[PDB]
């Protein structure tokens, strides 16, 4: 049994889940006013984030059954069934799917569509599922009345890793020197699996020599151990690397607040925050299209790409991504506003008026950067 | 019986299998701080090099039971039951499997999925096995859970040779004359099972005269007999092929010691010491991927083989082997940073870089080679 007292660094999304608990609990608080519950929600993230314990602890801090299947271990159409009708004879319940990609060979998910329709929302009865590949899923389980409400789940930030530090040390004997606020500023790329294996391996090292506290000197040794050799599961990011993330970063930053039509900046870090940081675009923004409005935001989507050309002379992954996704919006642009000749010029003019707002603007660049590579993150 | 005092040139291996001994010697004093130890653990290395010794030193240290199958011989799935029960009526003891990439037709290779699972390892037993073919292992035994830790054992060096020719002649009456590090520096390339071979043909050409002690010709006529005719069994360098070995190895370490992004060197030798210098992948990495860090590897891969065309015009198997590598890094590099006319001139362009560097440090690359054709090693 887990509840969210179990869980770190997931602040905005158990915000969102704390409808679900209140509505499991006593359903006919809803629908005396006539509030309507979707039936299936469904959770995106990276790996080893805890998708699926966040799911686990829905069902704890409301004491309801769990019915759960696995999408990996897929006589298909007759299991889908076998699961619902448990549902349905224990009304307030849960139904858990997991990998739902790999599911969602053709009989199956005809089964899956049929379920949904068939059950009665008002009973308490709701349905989640999670993924890692949300861009692959069939359209027809997103229509509406079947999967319309979607929570981002991200990987955590220096004070969401010491979170995960003590929750599980918290059965463990620990020595005096032991200081969990440094061993979380020595983790930057960690996830809650990768700080999860790594207090196992401090405890190892402990007991191979017949003590009975942990010290400072074992997490320290435990951290070597689990990013390098024929067994190695973690990846973390190096003082060089981290630089170069800064410096993109701050590009992005300085080109919006110097055009006019860019948007106002609210928060610059070293680790993804959002959805389209992520890389997904969800199946997915303004009334009005106008020209001088779409140029200044194509500008300030290259202008990450423009101080790592100035200043290294280099060129990322991310920024390959962001070519990319400019040169899709200049071709909508051509087609509304009044080809490819004039796509490409579209493009390159972009391009060179970022890179003299870079140059114009380098002592800024410059003391940001300085401040990002102590705090992390700006608020 | 055999200990860890039979076992020669293998520092880093013993190492590794101290804490197994502790484990099996006492389980509660892991058990009462929470540490958790793996089900199986994976020896793999080359033929000769002992990993069976290995296994039944760490039965010895510990006074436990030793149950071992040998997967050569493979009624299937009987066996595979009842050699797990034996191992759990004694609670701490060792189950042992040799040649699991035989065995791992398809009833044994469940039955053993169904064994691991079903174990308490907190009662002090564990599970290990061998191979020298660890890439044509089935993906399901190397999940969590199963066999998740892997340690390399790896071909001795001189100061290794030297050490096993002793443990194999302190029963044995040998004459003054006899130098037996001499002997070491004269059998590169030999290991373990072709030394303890070259003692008894030794004590073969002694005992033929009838005297009663070795002498240091006796070993001096040994060499040739076990490398020639039609009863041989080993394989050494020449000094011809150790001059193209030491100009292979040197070109690696001048090219990363060049280029701006390269790795810095550690250790030098004609014997190789590593999983990736043995030709394993074993199932397996930088957080951020980059251009210019991305070229200088390639350039650093292709520097072996390019000090064997300045110097000799000859070109060997590992060097094809590393040109085979450099085409994976460069495929991928096109899909990710922006198709086979495009790889094509990547790899090109880095060869024709490393052979300008080869030709202009000429002097420092003869300097290092002439050490290592004394030393055999530099730290
Ligand atoms: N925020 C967290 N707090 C505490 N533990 C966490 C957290 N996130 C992950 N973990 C640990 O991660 C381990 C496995 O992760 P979990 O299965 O919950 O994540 P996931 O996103 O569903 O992963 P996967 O993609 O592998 O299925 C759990 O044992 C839990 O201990
Ligand atoms: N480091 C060593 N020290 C002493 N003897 C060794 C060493 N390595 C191997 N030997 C000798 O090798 C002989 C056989 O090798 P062993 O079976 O232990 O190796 P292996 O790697 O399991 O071989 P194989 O692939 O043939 O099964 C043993 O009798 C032992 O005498
Ligand atoms: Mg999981
Ligand atoms: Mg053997
Ligand atoms: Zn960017
Ligand atoms: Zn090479």
């Amino acid at each position: 049994r887990v509840t969210f007292k179990d869980v770190g660094g997931a602040e905005e999304a158990i915000e969102e889940l704390k409808e679900v608990v209140e509505f499991l609990k006593d359903p006919s608080k809803f629908n005396r006013i006539g509030a309507r519950m979707p039936k299936g929600i469904l959770l995106v993230g990276p790996p080893g984030t805890g998708k699926t314990l966040l799911a686990r602890a829905v069902a704890g801090e409301a004491n309801v059954p769990f019915f759960h299947i696995s999408g990996s271990d897929f006589v298909g159409a007759a299991r889908v069934r076998d699961l619902f009708a448990q549902a349905k004879a224990h009304a307030p319940s849960i139904v858990f799917i997991d990998e739902i990609d790999a599911v969602g060979r053709e009989q199956t998910l005809n089964q899956l569509l049929v379920e949904m329709d068939g059950f009665d929302s008002k009973e308490g009865i709701i349905v989640m599922a999670a993924t890692n590949r949300p861009d692959i899923l069939d359209p027809a389980l997103l229509r509406p009345g079947r999967f319309d409400k979607k929570i981002v789940v991200d990987p955590p930030d220096m004070l969401g890793r010491k979170k995960i530090l003590e929750i599980h040390t918290r059965n463990k004997p620990l020595a005096e020197d032991v200081n969990l606020e440094i061993i979380a500023k020595r983790t930057p790329g960690f996830v809650g699996a990768d700080l999860e294996n790594l207090v196992n391996e401090a405890a190892l090292l402990a007991a191979r020599e017949g003590r009975d506290k942990i010290t400072m000197k074992d997490f320290e040794e435990a951290i070597d151990r689990v990013i390098a050799g024929p067994a190695r599961k973690s990846l973390l990011i190096s003082p060089a690397e981290k630089r170069i993330i800064a410096y993109h970063e701050a590009g992005h930053a300085v080109v919006s607040t110097v055009v006019p039509n860019g948007e106002p900046v609210h928060r610059i870090s070293i680790i993804p925050r959002g959805y389209k940081a992520l890389g997904y675009t969800l199946h997915l923004d303004k009334y009005l299209v106008s020209r001088n409005e779409l140029l200044d935001k194509l500008t300030a989507l290259l202008g990450g790409r423009a101080a790592e050309e100035v200043v290294f002379g280099d060129v990322t992954s991310g920024a390959a991504n962001d070519i990319e996704r400019a040169t899709e919006i200049a071709r909508n642009m051509v087609s509304q506003l009044g080809i490819d000749e004039e796509v490409k010029k579209i493009v390159t003019n972009s391009y060179e008026r970022a890179k003299e707002i870079i140059r114009k603007y380098r002592k800024q660049l410059d003391n940001i950067v300085e401040i990002l590579l102590e705090k992390e993150t700006i608020e």
